[PDB]
């Protein structure tokens, strides 16, 4: 309906796939080449379904910071016959706070879903399902089951992926440029 939704749509239409693991269906953001991200709680194995196609996982890495704390991001390399558009130049270099974000989801359950979540706080530490987690972003929107992996964008930047919520607030894991060099 406006410039925030326009940037979010441009990312969803070219840089997302529907990923299915034994833990359910997730929005999955493709970043470059055959490299994508998904929340670590999706529990990626040797085989994943991508848009309902059986796909071999060539490599998967659950990121942790240098303090050996969970970041809740898993980087996956897919055995797919097509590259993603390279969107690494839309990733922030540093931890930050942001105005006016959109959370965008695409699954069987929630196709073509765009949520104006508003201001985004560099929250930092979160006990996420009992797991100490760093580099969390927070927004005051009552996000729901089925939005995990959703892409958080501002106009011009891809800043995080949705990893959880408490009924009032939603939480995203930061995407940083340095994860994808």
């Amino acid at each position: 309906m406006g410039p925030g939704f326009d940037f979010a749509q441009a990312i969803m239409k070219k840089n997302t796939v529907i990923a299915r693991t034994e833990k359910g269906e997730f929005t999955m953001l493709g970043v470059y080449d055959r490299v994508a991200v998904i929340p670590t709680h999706a529990s990626v194995g040797e085989i994943i379904y991508i848009n309902d196609v059986e796909t071999r996982v060539l490599d998967a890495c659950a990121l942790r910071d240098l303090t050996d704390t969970n970041l809740e991001i898993t980087i996956v390399k897919l055995d797919r016959n097509q590259k993603f558009r390279d969107i690494r130049h839309f990733l922030p270099r540093c931890e930050d706070d942001y105005n006016d974000a959109v959370l965008s989801v695409h699954t069987s359950k929630f196709p073509n879903m765009y949520i104006p979540v508003g201001q985004v706080t560099n929250y930092g530490f979160l006990n996420l399902g009992g797991t100490p987690t760093h580099r969390i972003l927070m927004y005051n929107f009552p996000t729901r089951a089925g939005q995990c992996g959703g892409v958080v964008t501002t106009t011009g930047k891809v800043i995080g992926i949705h990893v959880g919520g408490n009924g009032a607030q939603g939480f995203a894991a930061m995407l940083l440029h340095s994860y994808f060099t």
